[PDB]
């Protein structure tokens, strides 16, 4: 795996049509954002948000919300841990009233996937991309 590598993986999605934005972003030892699409806010995200995320209190975040390069969002449900399924679908706040867009996350090995919808993308079919790409990055050893 290379950089340039991951750039032009994040840039497919936006050849898909789903989507407005993506990151590939590491979360064990190397806990940083390692390739996201230009102009948005996964270029922004932060090891303090990837830690809420992954992290051991899969609860609070439904009372709290969380940001994702300090955009804020909600979560619509988590499933991040759960063996076969490993995804979770989360929605950005506004504002007032401008668009609210979908977000999926996949958890591969060492990697997580992150995308966000165009406006009125369904999360549904956003999920399963983030489900399949989190699975093929698994099987390439990430």
């Amino acid at each position: 795996g290379s950089m340039a590598g991951w750039q032009s993986y994040v840039d497919n999605l936006m050849c898909d049509g789903c989507c407005q934005e993506a990151a590939i972003v590491g979360y064990c030892d190397a806990k940083y954002v390692w390739a996201a699409t230009a102009g948005g806010v996964f270029q922004s995200i932060t090891p303090a948000e990837i830690d809420v995320i992954i992290g051991k209190d899969r609860e609070g975040f439904f009372t709290n919300g969380l940001t994702l390069g300090g955009k804020k969002c909600s979560v619509i449900r988590d499933s991040l841990y759960v063996d076969s399924d490993c995804t979770m679908d989360i929605r950005t706040k506004s504002q007032g009233g401008e668009p609210t867009y979908n977000v999926a996350v996949g958890r591969a090995g060492r990697v997580l996937v992150f995308v966000m919808g165009k406006e009125g993308v369904h999360g549904g079919g956003l999920n399963k991309k983030a489900y399949s790409m989190a699975k093929y990055l698994r099987d390439s050893g990430f």
